[PDB]
């Protein structure tokens, strides 16, 4: 039996519209254009020859508007570039017509977003990810994927919050925020980082088993109940996130009629083993499946 | 370790732009709209005390042109119906002024394709799914989902593979090829339908096997080897495909120096059971991986 749950991405039209490329002269990447704006990673000034130890503030004063060159696959005229945190901001005298309506929000561990990954300018692909707990996603990008971004929908509105930066010794990947951050503790310079440890998503997990249910598969959920507090309290010796419940969640345990906290006396039993069964054809906990998604592609029902 | 692959789709924003609402009165969903053609699912005729046993050409016979009203979130005026296997081929008096460069083509087991889940006429998501061997997906449809769309790109052409048009007792998909005929011995009508067994595809699973030893995991390499032909005849009796190589999966054995019958004994002793061991962080073979998104995504070779 199938679940109906695949990693939903967002369509991409309205953000293909929005990609140029970006160039200094020694690296190229994408960039983001909204309005008179053009977004991109900061490392583009930097040469080869200095990816490891940059002075970005240097970099910056070394350069002038006609040091970046912006295109579209037109030409857009930069008159105008400032840095913040680990991002461009540069100016163009030309507006996307294309703009959507938008917002810049950063995105917390568990949730999740659609990428579009990018080279040269021109889209190549989309796919969905999960902020994991140490900031970082399991994506997949390569040498030129930069300021490919990341994006939520609400209703017709663009929230931005992710313009891709490096990928870490493990294969996972980070960025920056559009204030001009990187998600968790990370410096956008190629050198050595010390990576957090990883956890499971406690309320994705959650939201899984709920989707299990709604499939007919039960098997584990027993009467036996385990609070939050205890449950979170379990968490920080385990590796689990601390779950915090939401409309979402609620909403699926008022479909199913079984309690969040069957649940998670369920994840401690699992966690220990499956006993050989099978969870939606997986005999390992999934976290990649939000409560949105679950009440979106299963009840049809988005909020 | 992160492997570095995800569902990657295709961008949509070229089929976006193909998409309308159609509705005939009773039911409404979603119609492909290509030059002066617009192609939809020919159950729109449907009424719904009629799903389960309709005559499509005496419904057929009862339309006329504006029978059919199709619009896009402006209104085409429907000046030619045909019926086409289990589509309908709608002609209206304006081009879609955005059309592609497209083809039609059938997609074939293992394989795979981006879809476009529309609802009202209205883009609402996008994933990737593979062709099970039984001609079925494990998509993500609800109720007004039919007539979104399957395609693979090739270039800066659209390859059209898919037209949704129901789901099975079991939770997976299937849907109609452009030429009309639907995969597998399926039939466009809401009785039960008997469904063949599905099969882990073979070739799928020596490409995960691949991206594997790419990411520096290969414990399961053995100097072992196993025959195509041994291989083919072992997979006959346990419900795998039979093995097929490409230049997409040699040139997968040639980054890796790892022969593909080395891994069809990998196949043969891993079906058997992992011994407690990860691969790629999983306990169990997948096969929703394609040569061509290991060759693509890890070592950044479209073909
Ligand atoms: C975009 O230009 C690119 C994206 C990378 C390249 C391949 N996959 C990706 O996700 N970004 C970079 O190259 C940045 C540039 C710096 C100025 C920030 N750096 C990297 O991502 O470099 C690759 C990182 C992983 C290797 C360094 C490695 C880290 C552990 C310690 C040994 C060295
Ligand atoms: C698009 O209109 C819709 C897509 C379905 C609805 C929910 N998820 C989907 O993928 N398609 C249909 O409703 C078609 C219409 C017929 C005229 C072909 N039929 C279905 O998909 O009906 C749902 C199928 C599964 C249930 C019937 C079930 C099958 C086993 C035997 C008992 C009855």
């Amino acid at each position: 039996h199938h679940s109906g749950l695949v990693k939903m991405s967002h369509p991409s039209g309205d953000v293909e519209a929005c990609m140029v490329q970006v160039t200094c002269g020694s690296m190229t990447l994408n960039g983001l254009w909204l309005d008179n704006t053009v977004w991109c990673p900061r490392h583009v000034m930097c040469p080869a020859d200095q990816l490891s130890d940059p002075n970005y503030d240097a970099l910056l004063i070394s350069m002038t508007n006609h040091s970046f060159s912006v295109q579209k696959h037109a030409n857009l005229r930069v008159v105008g570039h400032a840095m913040q945190g680990t991002l461009l901001k540069l100016t163009v005298d030309v507006a996307n017509p294309s703009t959507p309506a938008y917002t810049f929000t950063t995105v917390k561990p568990g949730a999740a977003f659609s990428v579009l990954a990018c080279y040269n300018g021109r889209p190549t692909g989309t796919f969905t990810v999960v902020m994991r707990p140490n900031y970082t996603i399991k994506g997949s990008f390569l040498c030129g994927s930069c300021g490919s971004v990341g994006y939520t929908k609400e209703g017709s509105v663009i929230n931005f919050c992710y313009m891709h930066q490096m990928e870490l010794a493990n294969g996972t990947h980070t960025g920056s925020a559009f204030d001009g951050t990187m998600y968790g503790a990370f410096m956008d310079k190629q050198v050595h980082q010390v990576q957090l440890t990883d956890k499971y998503c406690s309320v994705n997990v959650v939201a899984w088993l709920y989707a299990a249910i709604l499939n007919g598969c039960a098997w584990f959920v027993k009467p036996n109940r385990t609070s939050v507090v205890s449950f979170n309290e379990w968490a920080l010796a385990n590796q689990f996130t601390e779950f915090v419940g939401t409309q979402s969640v609620d909403m699926l345990a008022v479909k199913t009629g079984v309690a969040i906290e069957q649940l998670l006396y369920a994840i401690q039993q699992l966690y220990t083993g499956f006993q050989g069964k099978q969870i939606l054809g997986s005999t390992m906990l999934e976290d990649e499946f939000t409560p949105e998604d679950v009440n979106m592609q299963i009840m049809g029902v988005v909020m």
